[PDB]
Formats: structure tokens, C-alpha cells, sequence
């Protein structure tokens, strides 16, 4: 644990939280870690327990013992909770990507939406309802829930998750919208416009913002355009980068900071070991469980 929570820091300026994410092994896999995610951050994302595919492996049979600690130990902890993720086509079961029958995939998707929801049922800050549904062009992903629905998946999963619980924020989570002008974040934001329009319940745009190294510069303006799309916040969702240099963390942080319907900045992971790219040491704390360079830079900007 630094003795320097930067997620005290950030919300004295007035932000929700600077998180982490977190799942039984690597809040059990040794005692530095459970404690970094106690003292410095105050918001925790299911790294993997509550995807589709670790919730409901079989049709209508539910697993939540992984998402039960997560939440359980968030909870007992005083961490706000992102749940993550209901709709994606990524980490979902087979039989889901089987069916072909319209109202057979919207009665499954509404199931699943309202069984994972209604569990944690106001406990949960935001839900990434919807991930990754975008191609690199700005056009819509052609996944099971788009070739077999149709773009009305859009408005069912939105106004399925408002009606079940009230109290979360329902977000639209994706990958890079890491500049301004970016066909991606060009697409995001119109179709965010129109869905708004037309009435669809998206309280947010969660950016998940892997990037490389020299990439946080440029964060800034992403988040600008993307506040143009009129969702009431948006938030950083799975951060890391590449070489965790001072500057690129500290633009990353800025950019949250400096843009108003910004909430908060989830890292996608606490210690260089456990991340996805870990060979990159795209964290915030080192090998050692220690904190590093851009930690405490973060910590100094604010």
C-alpha cells in the first residue's frame, strides 16, 4: 500500500473514484495486494466474474460465486462497484452465439440482463450494458445480438437494465477512443446522439483506454469529443499503458481530471504480474507490489 491514496486525491477534486479491478485470486494471492486496493483506490471492476460466460455457462443455469466475492468483498470494503459486462460478444457462451431466432435471443438476452442485475440490485455504481459493439470504422459490430436482432439490441438491453435497477449507471463501454477524430469515436458519438434522441436510457460512455506508449497526450480531446455524444458523464474504464511513464499517466489523469462529465479512472489491474500485457509493466505498481514512478506522480499532479 502507498501511503498516498491517489483515489483521496482525485475525489478532493471533486471525482467519484480512481479504481482498480480485482477477482478472488488476486485479492487472495498475497497480502500487499487486497491492501493497495483497500488504502489507495476506491472503486473495483470484476475483472472477469461477471462475464456472460463465468454467469451463465448453460442456458438458464447461473454461476455466481466469483461475482459474489467481488461484490462481497467490494461491499464490505467501502468500494464502489462497475459491473462489467452484460452485452458483448467476446467471453459469451456458444450457446448464445447459436441462436437464430430473434425473440429466442431477446428473451435469453433480457433473462440474462435481469437475473446478473437483479443479484446485485443496488450495489452496483454503472454497468457496462453494452461492450465493444462498435468496429474500428465507427459501424456497428456484427455479433450474434446485431446479425439476429437487429440495432434494437441497443434499446432492449438499455431499457431492460433501467426498468431492473433504477439506481446503476448504464454505460456504453469500448475500446479506442483515444483521440479526437478517430473513426471509432466518430461512430460512438453518433450513434450515442441518435439513441438518445429516441429516448434509450445510456447514462454514460466508458472509454477503456489501453494505450501505448505516448498515447496519453492526445486523451484529452478524446474525452472532449466524446462529451458532445450528451450521455450525463463518461468515465476511463480499463487503463494502462504501455511502459507506465510518469507523463503518459499523468496526461491520462488530467484528461479525467480537466473534462467535467468525467466520473472517475478505473486501472485494469493493480501490479505489473497480473496484467493481460503484462511483458508492457503498463500498472501502476511493480513486480514487488510497490508503487512506481507514475503513481506518485499521479499523486503529486493532484
Amino acid at each position: 500500500q502507498a501511503s498516498v491514496s491517489i483515489d483521496a486525491k482525485f475525489k478532493a477534486h471533486g471525482k467519484k473514484y480512481l479504481g482498480t479491478i480485482g477477482d478472488q485470486y488476486t485479492l487472495t494471492k498475497n497480502t500487499k495486494n487486497p491492501a493497495i486496493i483497500k488504502a489507495d483506490f476506491g472503486q473495483l471492476t470484476p475483472e472477469n466474474s461477471m462475464k456472460w460466460d463465468a454467469t451463465e455457462p448453460n442456458r438458464g443455469q447461473f454461476t455466481f460465486s466469483g461475482s459474489d466475492y467481488l461484490v462481497n468483498f467490494a461491499q464490505s470494503n467501502g468500494k464502489l462497484i462497475r459491473g462489467h459486462t452484460l452485452v458483448w460478444h467476446s467471453q459469451l457462451p456458444g450457446w448464445v452465439s447459436s441462436i437464430t431466432d430473434k425473440n429466442t435471443l431477446i428473451s435469453v438476452l433480457k433473462n440474462h440482463i435481469t437475473t446478473v442485475m437483479t443479484r446485485y440490485k443496488g450495489k452496483i455504481y454503472a454497468w457496462d450494458v453494452l461492450n465493444e459493439i462498435f468496429n474500428e470504422d465507427g459501424s456497428l459490430r456484427n455479433s450474434v445480438f446485431y446479425n439476429v436482432i437487429g440495432e434494437d439490441y441497443v434499446r432492449i438491453a438499455f431499457e431492460t437494465a433501467r426498468s431492473v435497477d433504477p439506481n446503476a449507471k448504464l454505460y456504453i463501454n469500448d475500446y479506442n477512443l483515444d483521440s479526437a477524430g478517430y473513426s471509432k469515436v466518430n461512430g460512438m458519438v453518433s450513434h450515442v446522439k441518435k439513441w438518445l434522441a429516441a429516448g434509450i436510457p445510456i447514462d454514460g460512455i466508458g472509454s477503456q483506454t489501453h494505450l501505448g506508449a505516448g498515447a496519453g497526450s492526445a486523451v484529452a480531446g478524446a474525452l472532449n469529443a466524446l462529451a458532445s455524444a450528451g450521455t450525463k458523464e463518461i468515465a476511463i474504464t480499463e487503463l494502462d499503458i504501455a511502459g507506465a511513464s510518469s507523463t503518459d499517466y499523468v496526461n491520462v489523469v488530467n484528461a479525467c481530471l480537466n473534462q467535467a462529465k468525467c466520473v472517475g479512472i478505473t486501472v485494469w489491474g493493480v501490479a505489473d504480474p497480473d496484467s493481460w500485457r503484462s511483458s508492457s509493466s503498463p500498472l501502476l505498481f511493480d513486480g514487488n507490489y510497490n508503487p512506481k514512478a507514475a503513481y506518485n506522480a499521479i499523486a503529486n499532479a493532484l
